[PDB]
C-alpha cells in the first residue's frame, strides 16, 4: 500500500494501514492471511476494523481486529456470508481458540494456552457434550465435556482421579477409591485455596498432589508419620508418574 505503515497483531499477523485518511476521514486496511487478500476501511488509524476477502471456493473470509489491538477475531463463512464456518479468536498472551461449526451448532473445539497446552473438544452434539484432551508438558489426558464442565479421568487399581475444569477455567479435583480395605484405600482432601490434593491411607496423609497455575501436578511425600512434608516437589513428566502416586 501506497501510505502503509505496518501493524502486528496478535497471531503472528499484520495489517497495512493508510499513513492519512480519505476525504471521509476513514483509513484503509489491508491484511494477506494465508494467501488470501483482505481488505477494509476503519474510522481508526492504529490498524484496528474489519477486513473482508473471498476464497477461490466462494469462502467469506473477515478478520475483525479489536479497537486496542488485543484480540482478533477471523471467520471463515460459507458463499452466503452468514453461515458460519470456522472462527479463531487469538488474545493475549497468546491464547487461541477454534471452534468448527455444522450447522449452528459447535462441533469441534481448541483451545491453546499461554504456555503452549491444550485443551481439544471433539465430538460435541447440541447438549453440550463430547470428548476432551488436554494436551500437556510429557503427557495427554482424556476424558469428557459436559455443558457444566470438562472430567479429564487417571484410574489405578481401585482408585480413579478426576480432574474438574469449571466453565471459568477453575480446577477441581477429585479422587474415589472403591476398594474394601481400611488398610489400603486411598482417601483425598481437596483444598481449592492451594490447588492441593492431600491423599491419606489409614488415617496418615501420604502425598500432596498439587494442581499448579502452569498447568503442571507436583508430588511431595509426607514423613512416614504423616506429619510433614519432606524432600522437595517434583513435576510429573508421564501418565504413569500420575499413576504411581494412586497406588
Amino acid at each position: 500500500m501506497k501510505n502503509s505503515v505496518s501493524v502486528d497483531l496478535p497471531g503472528s499477523m499484520k495489517v497495512l494501514v493508510s499513513k492519512s485518511s480519505n476525504a471521509d476521514g476513514k483509513y484503509d486496511l489491508i491484511a494477506t492471511v494465508d494467501a488470501l487478500e483482505l481488505s477494509g476501511t476503519s474510522d481508526k488509524n492504529n490498524g484496528s476494523g474489519v477486513l473482508e476477502g473471498v476464497k477461490a471456493d466462494a469462502s467469506k473470509v473477515k478478520l475483525t481486529i479489536s479497537d486496542d489491538l488485543g484480540q482478533t477475531t477471523l471467520e471463515v463463512f460459507k458463499s452466503d456470508g452468514s453461515t458460519l464456518v470456522s472462527k479463531k479468536v487469538t488474545s493475549n498472551g497468546s491464547s487461541t481458540e477454534e471452534k468448527i461449526i455444522i450447522d449452528g451448532i459447535i462441533i469441534e473445539k481448541i483451545i491453546t494456552r499461554a504456555d503452549g497446552t491444550r485443551l481439544e473438544y471433539t465430538g460435541i452434539k447440541s447438549d453440550g457434550s463430547g470428548k476432551a484432551k488436554e494436551v500437556l508438558k510429557g503427557y495427554v489426558l482424556e476424558g469428557t465435556l459436559t455443558a457444566e464442565k470438562t472430567t479429564l479421568v487417571v484410574k489405578e487399581g481401585t482408585v480413579t482421579l478426576s480432574k474438574n475444569i469449571s466453565k471459568s477455567g477453575e480446577v477441581s479435583v477429585e479422587l474415589n477409591d472403591t476398594d474394601s480395605s481400611a488398610a489400603t484405600k486411598k482417601t483425598a482432601a481437596w483444598n481449592s485455596g492451594t490447588s492441593t490434593l492431600t491423599i491419606t491411607v489409614n488415617s496418615k496423609k501420604t502425598k500432596d498432589l498439587v494442581f499448579t497455575s502452569s498447568n503442571t501436578i507436583t508430588v511431595q511425600q509426607y514423613d512416614s508419620n504423616g506429619t510433614s512434608l519432606e524432600g522437595s516437589a517434583v513435576e510429573i513428566t508421564k501418565l504413569d508418574e500420575i499413576k504411581n502416586a494412586l497406588k
